């Protein structure tokens, strides 16, 4: 995984509500195999269930989305995960909700 990508600059302040590790896909409303996205904090499912996220980084570009299974951080441009120090803090919080 990559130590950097040019994508970390759309990565935006997490919502002072916090996350919600257990929240539903916004289209489907699946509880599996979903991801948040870094940039607007929609929850959306991944590529094995109904690839809404898929989806919606093509509707709005968005570059990176965290995994609630295992907070792991992909970038859909540079097609790799990535993580950077400017990562912990959405991590740390999703752990936090998780575990
Ligand atoms: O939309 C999702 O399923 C999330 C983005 C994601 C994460 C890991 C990947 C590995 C290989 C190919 C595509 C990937 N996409
Ligand atoms: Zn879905
Ligand atoms: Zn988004
Ligand atoms: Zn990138």
């Amino acid at each position: 995984p990559l130590p950097w990508c040019p994508h970390l600059v759309a990565v935006c302040p997490i919502p002072a509500a916090g996350l919600d590790v257990t929240q539903p896909c916004g289209d489907c409303g699946t509880i599996q195999e979903n991801w948040v996205c870094l940039s607007c904090y929609q929850v959306y499912c991944g590529r094995y269930i109904n690839g809404h996220m898929l989806q919606h980084h093509g509707n709005s570009g968005h570059p990176l989305v965290l995994s609630y299974i295992d907070l792991s951080a992909w970038c859909y441009y540079c097609q790799a995960y990535v993580h950077h120090q400017a990562l912990l803090d959405v991590k740390n919080i999703a752990h936090q909700n998780k575990f």
